DNA sequence: GGACAAGTCT
DNA sequence: AGACTTGTCC
């Protein structure tokens, strides 16, 4: 019963926040994150490991959801899905358990469930929260983005926001992280150009 | 029974040759033809009228066939079709009587038949030959191209040639014209840029 | 990693 | 029409 998913950040009572693994500063990296602009640059299909920080262990059954939304307040009501060209292309959507209409996927997990809202048609992927591996404190989730930010008919060059929520079994929103996501072929140069464009402006 | 349609020219015993009309020299023209390079520049979907020079009246039932082929000797055997993106797009392929997979269409003609080679898969559109309208010497066919020369999944930035053949009822190739075809959003500037890149090379 | 290429915004 | 943008070649 939520048409326009709320993008506004909300650190849950468990200090909800997401960070990233020092993506290779080189222009060759398959992904990179800009904390200044708070935007994630990722190559299509290429795996993107996300660090999730949890300060208070949540009630078991609690899960994390990833949902793509549109940043353009004019397209914010439109559902984000894979490109119509990519929705069919046998390259990746032919052997994966993930539906070919979902933009975001999760690599390396079977408990991951892909859901299509019946009333809102919103695509999203959820995974039950896992305890940080022995020794470390952050948990890691591997996400895939099966569409460039420029694909024709899908997200026609219009930016998006990735909504990572921390829900419980019934669906109560506890923590909510958000960041703009740009999927391109050269995440490095695009990040650089966006930061330099950020200063002199 | 022709896998790799022959591209080279072959005037028939009816002096087979194609020409064009005004070619609004301005860069705004939806289409423009270069006789120097012998290449056609056209905007996607926009109508391109082709003048067919018929010399000796051919046998009744004779038809003309437009077929797109790849100029790259590497992709030549690959069948040219609309990009998977455009094959779905509700833009044009939703109310037209032409298959959503065919690159070349004919506008303003119900006698036009769109055929897929069952053994080769080649797309092509055939229209029965019409007598030059009263008074004039040129018969005209209105062709449409529903895929840029840069679309994704289809003819991705690799050039093509348009094969216009004059066949009879059974299919004997009487006349065969050919010219490279570029579908872009700025046919004027691309024509100029190619014609200048021609001498400085 | 630089530069060409080509669709689109303004 | 000029120029930006962004995927892709080299
Ligand atoms: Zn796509
Ligand atoms: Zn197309």
């Amino acid at each position: 019963h939520e048409f326009i998913p709320s993008n506004t950040d909300y650190p849950g009572p468990h200090h909800f926040e997401v960070t990233f693994q020092q993506s290779s500063t080189a222009k060759s990296a398959t992904w990179t994150y800009s904390p200044l602009l708070k935007k994630l640059y990722c190559q299509i299909a290429k795996t993107c490991p996300i660090q999730i920080k949890v300060s208070t262990p949540p009630p078991p059954g609690t899960a994390i959801r990833a949902m793509p939304v549109y940043k353009k307040a004019e397209h914010v009501t439109d559902v984000v899905k894979r490109c119509p060209n990519h929705e069919l292309g046998r390259d990746f959507n032919e052997g994966q358990s993930a539906p070919a209409s979902h933009l975001i996927r999760v690599e390396g997990n079977n408990l991951s469930q892909y859901v299509d809202d019946p009333v809102t048609g919103r695509q999203s992927v959820v995974v039950p929260y896992e305890p940080p591996q022995v020794g470390t404190e952050f948990t890691t989730i591997l996400y895939n983005f099966m569409c460039n930010s420029s694909c024709v008919g899908g997200m026609n060059r219009r930016p998006i926001l990735i909504i990572i929520t921390l829900e419980m079994r019934d669906g109560q929103v506890l923590g909510r992280r958000s960041f703009e996501g740009r999927i391109c072929a050269c995440p490095g140069r695009d990040r650089k150009a966006d930061e330099d464009h950020y200063r002199e402006q």
